[PDB]
């Protein structure tokens, strides 16, 4: 097991490999029980190419074991077709020859800052969550997810949002996930509070 | 793991191994991420006995990751009586003799053509999913689905169908899943495509 | 792996080995297509400490493949506060030293008599199933569930109860899961129906 325990995860910048996936700082991974890397949590993400759709992964994320983003678009299949049968891919059999290529791109699936994804939730191809948002354990995320919202089901749903709107727009206002590690451990005190305005005046007030 | 990359499957006809399981041609699992063969995909699938309900693929197929369909009936528990304990499958203990086997069969699971099953869906035991269908990825299937229809969810929902009710009809009627191998190259390029209609015609030409 | 074959689990009893998961007689768990032992379908659970919520399975439990209980609460993580990121957690970085721990219990998690959990069901912390209930295979348990209730879904919903609410009460009167072992290999042929009267009826006699 590439994880000691249960208890313990380890930072995604010590253990992604695959090109593709960009993560952020303190963000993280723990996945005992799955036993494999961050890695194979990128579902299909190919390390060989750059005209493909990469993992975004913002910082102070906590992902749970088992977490699965799938990648690589459609993957050569089209619904929308008379056959969703990749002829293409099939190189070994010449009568699926002149098959053309149904493959294509979905865009980048980007995961916001401070985003906790619960155990084993799984994200379709190109999803865009928002910063703060709570993905539930086991959810399917087949959309994009709103700043700070919370979801879960499969399909997965907006149960409710972490704070007020306005809350919210002071959030994004001091993106404190992008202050310098000094003013974090200065704000401390203050990150461990739902007081937004509390935040937000200590905040304005060292920006002076 | 069974298999070299997640970009490669491998034939149902080459990795099936229980009397069970009938597959049709060029089906097939890709099944990196869960690294073991299709055959045990098949839950509780008894490779002995001949009295058992037997999962049923047909051709065109493709099987995602991780996929299950989970057999055996009832598995001997059955809701309706006052416990749903095994007793007479726990034949250790005395107590439990004259325990009766509440077992029962629920029937061939069926795989029409053409099915696309997401990584993960998890199908009940004597379901039947028609041709064409799409399973969404987690999807759980507790019942039928229609041909060409796009299920998801747990539990899985008809979300669409792929083409419309007369489209359909068409595709039904010339069945290209079961044309000669010859046939389905010629009309290839029409494949590729959603002009039934198109390709409704050129095989009403062909067939004379 | 842990299991010889599909078709045989192996009690709880004799495979538990966290004092903090206490079992009851006969319960079992068969999770051959999962190959761990029951220990590792408490997530999360502490067998060092003794101040944690903990797992407790009633008797007569049929545990399906897969199954898995999310303990630790909330393991730290605070929706309400304005980061859910676990610094208290990350000793390792002084800046979050002064971080206060957001851990907080939920109460311990109760699978009453009698429930029949489905493969690759998943329960939330601190819900409380009910005596005879019956856990749909992949349902997300985010509450409690009432007894004799059927479950399922992401998030599972209740789709009926398994008797009247009249048979209910009267199983619930007679607990037989906690009778004698002489009287539930007495009382037998009438458990292989769904005569709860008949049963309530053999039941009272006995008292006698
Ligand atoms: C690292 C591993 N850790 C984890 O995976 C744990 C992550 N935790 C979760 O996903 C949690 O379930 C949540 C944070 C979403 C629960 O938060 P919270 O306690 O506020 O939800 P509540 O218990 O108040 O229930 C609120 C609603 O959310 C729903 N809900 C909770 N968890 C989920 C989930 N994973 N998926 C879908 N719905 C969910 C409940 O069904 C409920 O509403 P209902 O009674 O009308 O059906
Ligand atoms: C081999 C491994 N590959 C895979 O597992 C990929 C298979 N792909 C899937 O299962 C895909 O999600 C689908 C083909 C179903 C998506 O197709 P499509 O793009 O037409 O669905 P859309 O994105 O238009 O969304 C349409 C609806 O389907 C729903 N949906 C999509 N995927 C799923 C799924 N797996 N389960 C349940 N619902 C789903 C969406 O929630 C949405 O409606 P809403 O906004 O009202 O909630
Ligand atoms: C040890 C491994 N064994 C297992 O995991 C098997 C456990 N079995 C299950 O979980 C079964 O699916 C059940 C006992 C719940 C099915 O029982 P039953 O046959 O009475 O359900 P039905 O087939 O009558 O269908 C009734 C409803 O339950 C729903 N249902 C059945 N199984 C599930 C499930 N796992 N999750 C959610 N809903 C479910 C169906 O969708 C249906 O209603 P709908 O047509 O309105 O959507
Ligand atoms: O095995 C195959 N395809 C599967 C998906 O059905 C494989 O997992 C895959 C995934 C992505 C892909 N792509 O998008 O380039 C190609 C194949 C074809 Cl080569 Cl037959
Ligand atoms: O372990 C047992 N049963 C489980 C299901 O609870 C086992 O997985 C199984 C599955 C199917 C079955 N059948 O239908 O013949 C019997 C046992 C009994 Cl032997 Cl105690
Ligand atoms: O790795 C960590 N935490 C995860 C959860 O994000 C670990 O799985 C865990 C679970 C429970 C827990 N607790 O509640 O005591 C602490 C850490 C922190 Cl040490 Cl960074």
């Amino acid at each position: 097991n590439y994880f000691e325990s249960p208890f313990r995860g380890k930072l995604l910048s010590e253990q992604v490999s695959n090109p593709n996936i960009r993560v952020g700082r303190y963000s993280y991974y723990s996945g005992y029980y799955h036993g494999h890397s961050f890695d194979d949590c990128a579902r299909y993400l190919m390390p060989d190419r750059d005209d493909v759709d990469k993992l975004v992964i913002g910082s102070f994320c906590s992902i749970g074991s088992g977490a699965a983003f799938i990648m690589a678009g459609n993957q050569g299949h089209r619904a929308e077709w008379a056959s969703t049968f990749p002829f293409h891919f099939m190189h070994e059999e010449p009568a699926f020859a002149g098959a053309v290529n149904g493959y294509q791109p979905a865009g980048d699936t980007l995961i916001g800052h401070e985003v906790w994804i619960g155990t084993e939730a799984m994200f379709m191809p190109g999803v865009r969550v928002g910063h703060g948002a709570i993905i539930g354990s086991r959810a399917l995320v087949t959309g994009d997810v709103e700043p700070y919202a919370i979801v879960g089901g499969n399909p997965a749903r907006t149960i409710r949002k972490r704070f007020s709107d306005g809350d919210i727009q002071n959030l994004l206002e001091m993106a404190w996930w992008d202050w310098p590690l000094a003013d974090i451990e200065a704000a401390m005190p203050l990150l461990c509070t739902g007081d937004i305005p509390a935040l937000y005046q200590h905040w304005k007030q060292r920006q002076a």
